[PDB]
């Protein structure tokens, strides 16, 4: 076996679908004890599906903007399980507005998921990992800010730069401790958030948005929950040992065409 | 003359001292009526020795994250001036902390004044803009979080990679409508955040802090707040009209060199 | 005045047409003397065009791929002006060929001016810069390559990477005798090589392949030589004194935007 | 198994030592039939030592500057395997020289290696993964040129500059034809190349320039072959199919320190 994480311990946010979902999934085939962290109560079938595929999946409803309790829950997963090696922060929301159309509302709700969600679970698991001489954070940015943009996506893009700052810093902070922290940058993914996106955009024909979508893309396709799942598990594996502060485009040449196609 | 920006009007926050202080004085040098944005006491004093140097220069005290009051602010600035074309968001803190030491209040005052406070100015500015059918934003982002990191600093890196999103969203959005938006990411700067970090470091001996970093740049010196206006004058005129969207590093090759 | 090039000596290779004649032109324009290096025979007319508008400009027809006889050009150019100050590498060829199509003389043609001549032209403009202490130079890379790149570019991405490269090394290498080195990566500019390409891509409606790629961009138009010139001028001038080691993205947010 | 790369064929350029025979050797380990294609007279006992711990690995011993040699090696491995999967191009030379002692051998010596070397082997490999309808390539970058830079490596920066942009572009040639292409751009890895420079800068104590190297470093090491072959693995496989035009830093963060 090139990658073993036989007897390692994942938490993984979002793990209820998504990216989430996919890189819980890809943790767990690799053989680590892996905790779906989610708010929604799908979160509970989503370990089950697992376990009945003789994965060791478990879960935690927990709400990542609450910091007292993920506190006590990754207290409770590394008390149980004796160590924390893994921490993908993949749970996210994708509202877009126009940037004069903002209200107090929709800036707390994109950045307290996205940026203080993200700092929550990262300060809640470094401690156990300081303890287990060892750790991986693997932070979900977007192309979305750092890369490109398009209108209607200041807050979004705002949270991921944030992502971005802070995966690097985080990354320069516990190198010396065996720490590695790294974000991935998604492109265009097929998830339940992007087929939401383009429901709004148009609700008579969302297929023949994801159509357009998949067509912009170099290699003519959306990337998969799979794709990021196995982007999380090489960062997260002895494969990845050296590399840390990166944050790494998977989008399948979206952002690399001079023209678009 | 290559740059004149005579009959341009330019709001400045951070201008009271610093990089702000800088932008402002190039600006007003090159022709702009330049306001000055400051909750410091010292932005009176400031805006009066630009003017004592001939220059249009005025203040206004308020604190940017204030939301009410700074739009009341511009909308007061519009009014009297009949227009807006230039932002320079040069106002912020530089407060270190070692990740497990952060408490709510240092992640709050960095984020408020360095990422709210920036968004404030470019929601109270844009409107502005519109009516102007022309605007140029200048954030001021740093090479910390984008570009390198040093232990201590997850906050503030957290708040310069947010700049950093933001300014490429704005600039994404407003592009269609003419409003340029940039973000300079200085390097090592000689202003009163640097002096103030570099005491705290060594309070016996702070020039010897300030003597090893300029060591450390290829160029064997701090930038300086007319290092920092003369590329925001260059971002905010006529010689930059097709540039927008970019971080540009003002570093004197610190972030360049291998080892 | 914020920008006083006053006397100056600006050495800018392509000053004949395009890009490098926009540099020339804004240089002069700040009080710079300015000599135009281009191997066209355009370059004696492009040089006169400027000394009519009142402007200090100068021309040698010389080939920046001939290492020695561009060395001789400029020796010549620092003994006469008793300086060298600022020097722009706007000679380029933008030649499209798919990989599996490319030829020896393709591959040479390339990278022989955009890499070799760039490379002969710095060799040949440092050692006169270290003689007055003060050096800007302004090397021409391209979006394609570092950035973004589209299908059929491979050696032309391949030479705008090296221009790149070679741009943050010299930097490096110089800056503490006080040469800044940086790059421009153009967008898509309205240029003579983008007009010809335009014609070649649609003979019937040239004009509409401009209108295509300018509709591409958020700023909806290509930019201009004058835009290019700009940059290089402040490159060039003390506005830019602490700058160094970096390529600039000129493009209206061709790269930026997420959907085009 | 998460990784399966048996009945694949990979060609490996720089596969006798260094980080080509990490790539080779984590290939071989996957499952895959590897060609060790190198100048080196060690390249036939690499590729022994692989097949004495069980792996299928093969040698050409051949200079990549000599395209036709090095197409009618690759043609003859084609034709003997039946595809070719993967193109690894480690191969590369490393000589500094300050740019005003530069002479036309220093120069073609680094270019025609590094550059044209990496288009020869590429050039003669991608005719095959199109009839393959499949293609991995992994070009060596460098951290120096695309993203920092010493004195005293102008030719070598340049070199890695255009791999940099060379894979760009290659990548964006072949997405359409399932050919994915991406650079490693490594920092300070343990290796003949790093060991030569060591010993260039100290004859008599080349470890202490090794360890002063290290403690630059974040991690406190120097990547190793196997870091260096495992990205190369992860790119080859089906855990990268969404993964082209990309620039990958392995440094260990060397290059995001700050100060
Ligand atoms: N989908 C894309 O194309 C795309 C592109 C760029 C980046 N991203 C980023 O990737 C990440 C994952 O996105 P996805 O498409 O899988 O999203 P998704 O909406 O399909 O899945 C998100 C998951 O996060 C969970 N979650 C949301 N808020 C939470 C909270 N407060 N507490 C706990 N769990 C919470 C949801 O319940 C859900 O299970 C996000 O950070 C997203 O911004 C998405
Ligand atoms: N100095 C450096 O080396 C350096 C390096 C990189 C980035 N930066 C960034 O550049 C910008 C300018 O920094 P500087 O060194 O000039 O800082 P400074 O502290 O010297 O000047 C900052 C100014 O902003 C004002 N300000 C702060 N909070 C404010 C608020 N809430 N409302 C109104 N005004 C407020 C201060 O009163 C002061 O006049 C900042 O965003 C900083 O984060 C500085
Ligand atoms: N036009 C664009 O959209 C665009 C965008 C990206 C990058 N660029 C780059 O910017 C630079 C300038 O481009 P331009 O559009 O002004 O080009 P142009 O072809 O319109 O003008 C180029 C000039 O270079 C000169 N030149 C060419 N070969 C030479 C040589 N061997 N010796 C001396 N002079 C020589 C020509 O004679 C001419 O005056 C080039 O590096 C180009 O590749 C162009
Ligand atoms: N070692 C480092 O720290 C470092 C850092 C960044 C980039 N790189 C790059 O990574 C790659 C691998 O470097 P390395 O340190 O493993 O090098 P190395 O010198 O240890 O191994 C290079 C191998 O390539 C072979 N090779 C060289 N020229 C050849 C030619 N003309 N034809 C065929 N084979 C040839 C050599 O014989 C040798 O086996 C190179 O492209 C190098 O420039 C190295
Ligand atoms: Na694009
Ligand atoms: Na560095």
């Amino acid at each position: 076996h090139m990658i073993n994480m036989r007897n390692r311990v994942a938490i993984v946010t979002g793990g209820a679908m998504g990216m989430g979902n996919g890189c819980a999934r890809k943790l767990a085939e690799a053989g680590a004890k892996v905790y779906l962290i989610d708010r929604s109560n799908l979160v509970a079938a989503a370990a089950q599906d697992m376990r009945e595929a003789g994965l060791n999946a478990n879960h935690v409803q927990v709400d990542i903007t609450d910091q007292e309790s993920l506190t006590s829950a990754y207290d409770g997963i590394a008390a149980e399980s004796g160590r924390l090696d893994v921490l993908v922060n993949a749970a996210g929301v994708g509202d877009s507005r126009m940037f004069l159309d903002v209200d107090d509302a929709h800036y707390k709700k994109v950045i307290d998921v996205n940026v203080r969600g993200t700092w929550n679970s990262c300060r809640a698991a470094v401690p156990h990992m300081l303890s287990n001489k060892h750790g991986r954070i693997i932070n979900f940015g977007s192309i979305s800010g750092p890369i490109v943009a398009d209108p209607g996506w200041t807050v979004y893009a705002l949270s991921k730069g944030a992502i971005f700052g802070f995966t690097k810093a985080l990354a320069s902070e516990f190198a010396g401790q065996n720490i590695l922290v790294n974000a991935i940058l998604p492109g265009s993914m097929d998830t339940p958030m992007m087929r939401a996106a383009a429901a709004d955009t148009n609700p008579a024909d969302p297929q023949s948005v994801i159509d357009e979508i998949a067509a912009a893309v170099p290699l003519k396709r959306l990337g998969t929950i799979d794709d990021a799942g196995n982007l999380a598990l090489f960062l997260a594996s002895d494969l990845a040992s050296y590399l840390t502060g990166q944050a790494i485009v998977l989008d399948g040449a979206f952002t690399l065409a001079e023209y678009q196609s």
